[PDB]
């Protein structure tokens, strides 16, 4: 064991109402929004293949350059009750916003910088907007923070000098100032999700990013902070030095998913996954033929896999320079609704089941031990292969639209052939399971 004053603070699950919320949630919307909507992944008649938020580092634009983007800034079609209404149509439960990506325009007028929306033709504070028509709409907002930014000079990459280190002090500072403003101008957000925090410089530094987190805490009270922000005493992130796990959920599954056989690990903790519809565009790129552009029922089933292994997932989406939706979005959004409208008993407030993954799909298990199975894959044996823990015996199966009690055969001790639907839902569909738990039995149920 190894002492440390900035590792883990949480022993296990946080289970405050307000985490049990961001938890309950389940699926969200993340909207990467900056000044790169504007070229849109090119610059000076060159497209780039990579992911258009990072075009100053592609392209190799200076930050004066890149920031007189500003002067363009003007989405005339930016409606924020528009956007809080296609989330939720979407049924997204959350939205996590960039209040300033690595390129350091503020998405929100902050005092502590001339890069923000209030020096703009449009002027007007963005975030305030949404934060507003987002919570009218029943929707709690997440900051998205980058700790990194290209625009402040006083930022170092690394702590090489103790000019370096007097810079960089400052810098966080700052940093300190944008968030105590966002914390204070903001009341009602309910997180922080700390991005660009992988440098020499922050991870030599962990004792602020501790404190950052105790910060925010003190000055929003429930607010949710990610495992990203977190360096300890020795630079590891995350985890600290004892392999604990820093902030209040774990959050480095971007673009990926644990493993449903052989990272269960992650089931004794929170954390939220996050995914983009292309390969790799968070910000709008005005090109989507360049990479594999994700299906609705692909995207359905990375949600579905993360709540079935206890995690959180939010949907990426890049909105156009002008202030709309480009069309594949509107699109997707539309498509997750609607299956959403119908299977969203088995997302919304569900957590892992404990069950062995089988190959037609995944399991989550209700507040009310309810056992939804989801199935993505139809076998051609028309039976669904349901192995129960030790103890556990299932009582009926539902098709959870119908109420059609579904014909279940006990083929093993621990295991039963589950009947797919006589008629062939024709999507990824959800059979209800009632489960009983012995007396004397462990495990939850
Ligand atoms: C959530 C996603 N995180 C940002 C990212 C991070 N990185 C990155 C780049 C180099 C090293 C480590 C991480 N690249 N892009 C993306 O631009 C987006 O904000």
């Amino acid at each position: 064991e190894i002492p440390l004053k900035y590792g883990a603070t949480n022993e296990g699950k946080r289970q405050d109402p307000a985490m049990q919320k961001f938890r309950d949630n389940r699926l969200g919307a993340f909207i990467h929004w900056g000044l790169y909507a504007i070229p849109g992944g090119e610059w000076n008649g060159k497209v780039y293949g990579g992911a258009a938020e990072w075009l100053k580092s592609w392209a190799k634009v200076p930050a004066d350059e890149w920031l007189k983007l500003m002067d363009q800034w003007n989405p005339t079609k930016f409606d924020a009750k528009k956007w809080a209404k296609m989330a939720k149509e979407m049924g997204t439960k959350y939205v996590k916003i960039t209040t300033k990506h690595h390129e350091g325009f503020c998405l929100w007028p902050s005092k502590y910088t001339k890069y923000t929306v209030a020096n703009t033709p449009y002027k007007r504070d963005i975030l305030g907007e949404l934060v507003k028509a987002y919570n009218d709409e029943g929707i709690d907002v997440h900051f998205y923070f980058s700790v990194m930014d290209w625009s402040n000079p006083d930022y170092r990459y690394d702590i090489k000098s103790k000019e370096d280190s007097i810079a960089f002090s400052r810098f966080l500072e700052f940093t300190d100032n944008q968030l105590k403003e966002l914390a204070t101008r903001y009341p009602t957000v309910k997180d922080f999700w700390f991005d660009g925090t992988w440098d020499a410089s922050v991870k030599k530094n962990g004792w602020w990013t501790a404190h950052a987190e105790q910060m925010l805490k003190e000055l929003v009270p429930g607010v949710a902070i990610n495992s990203r922000l977190r360096a300890d005493d020795k630079g590891k992130r995350h985890f600290d030095s004892n392999g604990r796990l820093m902030g209040d959920y774990e959050s480095g599954y971007e673009r990926r998913l644990p493993d449903p056989v052989k990272d269960l690990k992650v089931t004794q903790w929170d954390w939220e996954a996050c995914m983009t519809i292309p390969e790799n565009q968070w910000g709008y790129h005005k090109d989507w033929s360049l990479s594999y552009v994700k299906t609705p029922i692909e995207v359905i089933d990375r949600i579905v896999h993360a709540v079935s292994m206890g995690g959180n997932m939010v949907v990426n989406f890049g909105p156009q320079a002008d202030g709309d939706f480009r069309p594949e979005e509107k699109a997707m959004a539309t498509a997750i609704g609607k299956w959403m409208n119908r299977y969203g008993k088995a997302v919304y407030a569900c957590d892992y089941a404990g069950f062995e993954k089988q190959d037609w799909g995944y399991y989550t298990r209700g507040k009310n031990d309810e056992v939804y199975m989801v199935v993505f894959n139809q076998p051609y044996s028309e039976r669904l292969i349901v192995k129960t823990p030790k103890g556990i015996t299932v009582e009926k199966a539902t098709l959870l639209t119908t109420g059609e009690d579904i014909t279940v055969v006990e083929t093993t001790r621990n295991e039963y052939n589950v009947s797919v639907p006589k008629k062939n839902p024709g999507e990824p569909y959800v059979i209800q399971l009632k489960v009983r738990a012995a007396k004397g039995t462990k495990s939850i149920y």
